[PDB]
């Protein structure tokens, strides 16, 4: 279509703000009961229990909770299929599971199991009565409404905000507290960033690496599927710590990169890399570190790959929109 | 320096260190029998309270395989520190007592010699799988597993990862003190032989035209698919991605189209909804897809114990991959974006 404001996908990524803003006034008070029993009686590690987007999100849990309280975040594994020869110790473990509708059974026998053994179960879900927040121990609403797009917005990124809240309250900053509460207002100047070099540059593209690190890997997960799911393209979530693989074999003149870089100049490799790719003809685009591609300035650090996110979003509706495809669709069922 | 032909698969470094794969391990088990009964049984004597792993490249998919193995063997969970999962700034982690595992064919990375150090700072338990003895990752190490696997001159890393896996697998079972185990250690190295002569050439044939493949894999397996899409990338310019089968619904999905090339690899006991079930959605949108194990049509090695199979597969790929490469104009040995004939 020629109005990139008329899919679903644009109108709910455009409510990400208020979403996060009621959901942390929601939240606050059992978000900090939560943070304080955690500090009466820490976990020896924290487990994430998520697919899909919401791993992605588990991806930035882990970078928040390893970097900011110092605990080692592993990553549980819901629909594989293990045999355990041994029962999973994971008694006093922070067991958070990310599920937007929390009715997926792989997801509710993982967090059975995980009470079982002694963790405890929170549920960061949407949803707020399904089956696995009726079984968790403390159950975080998302808060995000209802996504009629089939592409996942909001949703992401109320959930990348939950956790934010409780990496914030947990740990007992100060500083990330105070910027929880400018977060809303950055959230809409993200969403007012003029991406159109990197919509206009993957009209025509076929192969794209989204390339990101730490803080912003799993913003660069999230980019890479929404890219599959509503454009038909394969672009691949690669870090930037393994650049020399992947990216350095396969950039090329019609392989483009897109990177999502932090401030210290990580997230795209080093200077030599990027200089590589472009005597290479790559085009490549940068968010961050004073990249090409402009960014809405962060209230505190932490915040920065929600920003990005609520950017991209607009960027991949309307890129969607000019490679042919309706991104509220499904895949397969959306060529216009 | 090294001369292939391209007509000549035996021709290549990458196939020639491939083939040892079976000799390492026999010797990399020998030599480190006694080394890993006193590890196992301190780790006995004193229970860490979960495992960390922390490794690059191919080395990572082999901690991927440890995180399968050591959570259903041993009951641990295992998570990454590894630089493609973790921070730029190695920092403490609360690691007391934890099991730090470093994978490292050189040993010599400077940023897994900072998490190693970090860790060991944090009162980790640090032990270095590494193939350079003297590297120093393994000088920092409070216990040193030498991989045993020589020289590895392709630019194709094909016996130390192998020999990786294998090291993980004779760990797990000196620890756990499984019998059934470790009698199927013993039959390992001939049936790593036997996988090396599993013919591929259908998926060979297949793909020289292909630009864009999906490898799956799950749980033991998904290690090996990650390290299965890494070598199509760089020893064949093909952009492969690995994706866990459980997440099929989430990207590969969406872009499959007729025709599409998908290279499934499936465990031999899988209960419940698992390879196949995904690879029907794949058959009825029309793409090639091909399955390694579960009675698919690429022929594995038997393998002695369920938790062989994944090496199984990767050694038959290797030789699979290889092929591929030379008949698309690569040579493997070379480094990647600069190895075309």
């Amino acid at each position: 279509l020629s109005d990139p404001t008329s899919t679903l996908m644009f109108a709910e990524a455009a409510e990400a703000a208020d979403v996060v803003a009621r959901q942390f006034s929601r939240n606050h008070a059992t978000m900090e009961t939560l943070a304080a029993s955690l500090r009466a009686a820490p976990p020896p590690f924290v487990v994430t229990c998520a697919r899909g987007s919401s791993d992605h999100a588990a991806t930035y849990g882990k970078y928040l909770l390893e970097t900011q309280l110092g605990l080692v975040v592993a990553s549980a594994s819901p629909s594989v299929g293990s045999v355990y020869a041994a029962p999973l110790q994971l008694r006093g473990a922070l067991f958070i599971v990310i599920s937007q509708s929390g009715k997926s059974p792989d997801l509710l026998r993982n967090a059975e199991a995980a009470k079982a053994a002694g963790a405890r179960v929170i549920a960061l879900v949407n949803v707020e009565d399904s089956p696995l927040a009726q079984l968790a121990d403390t159950v975080i609403p998302l808060h995000a409404g209802a996504e009629k797009s089939v592409a996942a917005t909001k949703s992401y990124l109320a959930s990348l905000a939950a956790l934010l809240q409780l990496a914030a309250y947990w740990k007992q900053d100060s500083s990330l507290r105070a910027a929880l509460d400018l977060l809303p207002d950055a959230l809409r100047e993200a969403w007012q960033c003029d991406w159109s070099a990197v919509t206009e540059g993957l009209v025509e593209a076929t192969n794209l690496f989204v390339l990101g690190r730490g803080l912003g890997l799993g913003a660069a997960q999230e980019a890479a599927l929404k890219f599959k799911e509503t454009c038909s393209l394969h672009a691949e979530a690669y870090s930037s710590a393994e650049v020399k693989h992947g990216p350095m074999a396969l950039v090329d003149r019609g392989f483009p990169v897109l990177a999502f870089a932090q401030p210290d100049e990580t997230g795209a490799g080093t200077r030599a890399v990027v200089e590589e790719f472009t005597a290479r003809g790559a085009q490549v685009w940068m968010a961050g570190a004073g990249g090409n591609l402009p960014v809405a300035a962060a209230p505190h650090p932490l915040c920065a790959p929600l920003l990005t996110v609520q950017s991209f979003y607009r960027a991949i509706n309307a890129l969607a929109l000019r490679r042919g495809f309706n991104p509220d669709l499904p895949p397969h069922l959306n060529k216009v």
